[PDB]
């Protein structure tokens, strides 16, 4: 009886994919989780007053047959789109998870934030804030940075992307 809101982690290796997840679930800065290791966590929250079920899956890039995967995606309500601020070539891999989302999808308003991880690393930032919101702008979705070793910004991702979910769906 309550919502499921169907959460995907994507972004390429080594940007905090399972920090992040680890950090809203288990309220712990995870540093050694297996990279190769996918998994989904359940958990009831209560957002804006409704009790609904967050449902993440912390995807570790390991499977490779494209059908599979795309089931994956199309399984999928909303997206967390993470690179990390400290990796160019992770930013510019964004666009190739958003490209597979959609064709997936089929909807350039599937529910999606762009997420510039390890915001406690400014004196390593490769990624400036001003070209993350530019694309961010060009895919009319929003930018948030986080943290996942201080907490910062990490329930408003989760929290903003179901938003996005109720709203869309
Ligand atoms: N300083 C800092 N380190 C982070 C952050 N998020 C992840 N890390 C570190 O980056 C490494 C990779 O994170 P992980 O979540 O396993 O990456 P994944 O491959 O995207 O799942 C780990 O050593 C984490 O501790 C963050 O926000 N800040
Ligand atoms: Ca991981
Ligand atoms: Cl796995
Ligand atoms: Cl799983
Ligand atoms: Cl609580
Ligand atoms: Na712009």
């Amino acid at each position: 009886s309550l919502a499921l809101h169907k959460v995907i982690m994507v972004g390429s290796g080594g940007v905090g994919k399972s920090a992040l997840t680890l950090q809203f679930m288990y309220d712990e800065f995870v540093e050694d989780y297996e990279p190769t290791k996918a998994d989904s966590y359940r958990k009831k929250v209560v957002l804006d007053g409704e009790e609904v079920q967050i449902d993440i899956l912390d995807t570790a890039g390991q499977e490779d047959y494209a059908a599979i995967r795309d089931n994956y995606f199309r399984s999928g309500e909303g997206f967390l789109c993470v690179f990390s601020i400290t990796e160019m070539e992770s930013f510019a891999a964004t666009a190739d998870f958003r490209e597979q989302i959609l064709r997936v999808k089929e909807d350039e308003n599937v529910p999606f934030l762009l997420v510039g991880n390890k915001s406690d690393l400014e004196d390593k930032r490769q990624v400036s804030v001003e070209e993350a919101k530019n694309r961010a702008e060009q895919w009319n979705v929003n930018y948030v940075e986080t943290s996942a070793k201080t907490r910062a910004n990490v329930d408003k991702v989760f929290f903003d992307l179901m938003r996005e979910i109720r709203a869309r769906l």
